């Protein structure tokens, strides 16, 4: 409705991560700024939010809960609730948790009470931001003031960044991928990932740290949240699911990374090990086909195919090597069954998913909740944008830390392994900005 150029300088990042106090009608309201290549939406406010936990189903409006049990597949009661809040908003924001993709093996029994599987609501207001301009829309155009107001004055300024040890191993990271190597070495499954955490000893600004780290990462998706006592951010260059209004459906399942902009032969080096390192090469064949057979079971029969195999993305700092499958959803399926049939990600998970989820159960620290999960974005038209969470930063009841993992295979060594998580770390770790 109402727009706004964005000036000379300002960054766009920079602004939208800085709405949220502006716009925000008092306190510490809640709010999702969802980033998609250089496109920022911010949901403030809560107008209605849908909370499904493995063992209940609630609808909060202004204070007022509604609880209710569920069955069926935790897909299709999200999608039915998801489908009632969009006949009252054009756009539905929140997360999915690892944990939502579980019960698809039957290992839902594992799962403790009140595990969160997902977080989406309306917001009260919507406000789009690119380096073009700042599109405000219906009452969320009396925000005009204060946005002017914040332009007027400029955004707060980053202070430097305060360090944090990535080296200790509290949760026998190392010993846990020894057991699973040896599980794998008696045939059990392919390969899992593990993950450890960091603990961050500081409270920190996350918009701050979200700005700060938003200009040394440039992925595909990128997000910041203060949704149900849960802070976090994070840069997602992989994409577990999207879903076009049209019904096209896309997942990208990311092969590896290597570092980016170090000079030509540093550079050139890192790119021909990225593109014809084996393992990387087999493990990311493996993905591919898993997702071709997944997203095959919600298809329209003979519309699935895999679009630019093993290419490489340059995104600033870094490259990705990985691959694009597309499909046309069937007529009979939706976008939530699509979610649900590429959950969890491959890439996060293991080979086969169902012993790989099973083991994560065994080896890994849950619930992983956001971690592994996703951050999402759905339209009324029926779009649905889920961007897989790895590389972020969170705070829940005054904690703070990061996760980090590594696949693990029959030939993974624990040190070279707990070495990966570091490397993984160290994209977040010089951005964290206290208080």
């Amino acid at each position: 409705s109402s727009s706004i150029p964005m000036p000379a300088g300002v960054n766009p990042a920079d602004l939208a991560a800085e709405l949220a106090a502006v716009v925000t009608e008092s306190v510490d309201e809640d709010y999702l700024l969802y980033e998609c290549d250089g496109q920022w939406v911010l949901a403030a406010g809560v107008q209605a939010m849908v909370e499904l936990d493995s063992d209940e189903l609630r609808v909060i409006r202004d204070g007022v809960t509604r609880r209710q049990q569920w069955s069926g597949r935790p897909g299709a009661a999200l999608g039915e609730a998801v489908d009632r809040l969009l006949l009252e908003t054009d756009q539905a924001f929140g997360w999915v948790a690892f944990e939502f993709g579980v019960h698809r093996y039957g290992l839902q029994q594992r799962l403790a009470p009140h595990t969160p599987l997902a977080r989406v609501f309306s917001p009260r207001t919507r406000i789009m931001v690119s380096e073009k301009e700042i599109r405000l829309f219906d009452a969320g155009i009396r925000h005009r003031e204060a946005i002017d107001r914040l332009l007027a004055t400029g955004v707060r300024e980053v202070p430097q960044s305060r360090s944090v040890d990535v080296s200790d191993d509290p949760s026998g990271f190392r010993r846990r991928v020894a057991v699973a190597v040896d599980e794998i070495a008696a045939g059990r499954y392919h390969k899992v990932i593990l993950s450890r955490c960091v603990e961050v000893p500081f409270a920190i600004d996350f918009p701050l740290t979200y700005r700060l780290g938003r200009r040394h990462n440039t992925p595909v998706r990128s997000f910041l949240l203060q949704l149900g006592g849960i802070r976090a951010l994070g840069y997602s260059p992989e994409l577990v699911t999207a879903v076009r209004a049209d019904g096209v459906v896309i997942t990208e399942p990311l092969a590896g990374t290597r570092a980016l902009g170090r000079g030509p032969a540093i550079d050139r080096l890192a790119r021909d090990d990225l593109e014809s390192n084996s393992k990387e090469i087999v493990e990311h064949a493996i993905s591919v086909r898993s997702s071709l057979e997944e997203i095959t079971d919600i298809a329209e029969p003979g519309s699935a195919a895999v679009i630019d195999f093993m290419t490489v993305r340059e995104r600033g700092s870094v490259q990705h090597l990985g691959s694009t499958i597309r499909a046309r959803l069937d007529p009979s399926s939706d976008r939530m069954a699509a979610l649900e049939a590429l959950f969890p990600a491959v890439t996060a998970s293991g080979i086969p998913k169902a012993a790989g989820v099973e083991a994560i159960f065994r080896l890994d620290e849950c619930p992983r909740g956001l971690y592994s999960g996703a951050v999402v974005m759905l339209s009324a038209d029926g779009g649905l944008d889920a961007a897989l969470t790895l590389r972020a930063a969170y705070q829940v009841g005054g904690r703070t830390w990061l996760r980090a993992g590594a696949g693990i295979i029959e030939e993974s060594e624990p040190e070279r392994e707990f070495e990966e998580t570091c490397e993984k770390l160290s994209t977040l770790t010089p951005y964290l900005v206290a208080r």
